[PDB]
């Protein structure tokens, strides 16, 4: 479980190594995605020093018969199959109506090059949920060693409801606004032919691994206790269902999940999320990824 530095994005190296997907959102959310040099023209993406910055628009009122809030998608122009992807994330979108993401897959083939999203959730509610989604035959024991709760043990997004199969981090201060007021922390994501796993450092951890809180060029997994999120071969053939992936790294808003009104109700949020996004752009000040680092290793 040793792997050497593949790939070092930090600042001003995304504008190179990445790109802006400027696509109609797959999850149909209040989004407009922009592409690089929009972005970067409207201070959306700010990509500079040891920080990265992912926005959303949190100045203009939208026309209703109008496009969403301007936002951005980007992804890694390399694709990857056994690695490691480390993330130093100060700060993640939040406000009503947010979903935010830092995830992999493979576009082209979807569900059947694989998904495993490593930051996820909506409507600042903690906890992060990772999961996988996959195409037919891919499931995960009910119990595995990790400090997480699994939700959902079918990956195959075709008789799952769509869900994929989730494990909910055992913190609050995993996602949200309890993650943004603790100064973020570290994700990392170690895949091979036999697993999936994801580990979550709070900021303030005692106990992060030097190997992901300094980036230095060669880590060992071993040495990293025990996974947030484990998913296991034990019922699912990882590597077959699973290809060569990018890194994406996105913000949309309302949309099939965030937007269900039972969904962002019962996170306190009032009204409609289509409404509330169109007319609340101050309330997105805060919808913003703060990234001081994205590491791969192979
Ligand atoms: C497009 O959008 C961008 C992004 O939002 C806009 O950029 C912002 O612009 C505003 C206005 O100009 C800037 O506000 C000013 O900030 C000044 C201070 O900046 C310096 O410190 C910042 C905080 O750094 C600390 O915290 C971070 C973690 O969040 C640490 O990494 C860092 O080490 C610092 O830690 C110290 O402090 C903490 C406690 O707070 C301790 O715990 C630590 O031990 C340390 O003691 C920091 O964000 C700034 O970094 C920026 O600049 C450097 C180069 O100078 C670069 O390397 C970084 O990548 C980054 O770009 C900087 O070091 C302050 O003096 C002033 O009053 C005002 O508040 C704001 O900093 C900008 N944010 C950025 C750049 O990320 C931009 O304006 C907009 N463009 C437009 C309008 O055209």
């Amino acid at each position: 479980a040793t792997y050497h530095l593949e790939d070092n994005w930090v600042g001003s190296a995304f504008l190179s190594t990445f790109t802006h997907e400027a696509i109609a959102d797959p999850t149909h959310g209040r989004v407009n995605y922009v592409d690089q040099a929009t972005a970067l023209a409207k201070n959306l993406t700010y990509a500079s020093g040891d920080t990265l910055i992912l926005r959303a628009d949190h100045t203009t009122t939208l026309s209703p018969s109008g496009p969403g809030r301007n936002s951005v998608r980007i992804r890694s122009i390399k694709t990857y199959t056994t690695h490691v992807a480390v993330f130093d994330v100060r700060h993640m979108p939040q406000g009503c109506g947010t979903w935010p993401a830092a995830w992999e897959t493979d576009e082209g083939d979807w569900p059947n090059g694989g998904e495993v999203d490593i930051i996820e959730g909506v409507n600042d509610q903690s906890p992060n949920a990772m999961t996988l989604h996959t195409g037919a035959n891919c499931a995960m024991p009910a119990s595995r060693t990790m400090t997480g709760h699994a939700t959902n043990n079918n990956c195959d997004v075709n008789t799952d409801g769509n869900t994929g199969c989730g494990v909910q981090a055992p913190t609050a201060n995993s996602y949200g606004p309890s993650f943004n007021a603790n100064g973020g922390g570290w994700y990392a994501m170690e895949r091979t032919n036999s697993f999936i796993k994801v580990w979550f450092f709070p900021r303030n951890a005692g106990n992060v691994p030097n190997d992901i809180a300094s980036g230095p060029a060669t880590i060992n997994t071993d040495n990293w206790g025990t996974p947030t999120a484990f998913f296991p071969n034990t019922n699912c053939d990882i590597g077959s269902h699973f290809d060569a992936n990018n890194i994406i790294i996105n913000l949309t808003f309302c949309g099939d999940w965030a937007g269900q009104a039972s969904i962002f109700n019962g996170a306190g949020c009032p009204g409609s999320c289509v409404d509330y996004v169109n007319n609340n752009p101050s309330a997105f000040a805060n919808a913003y990824w703060d990234i001081a680092s994205v590491r791969v290793y192979q």
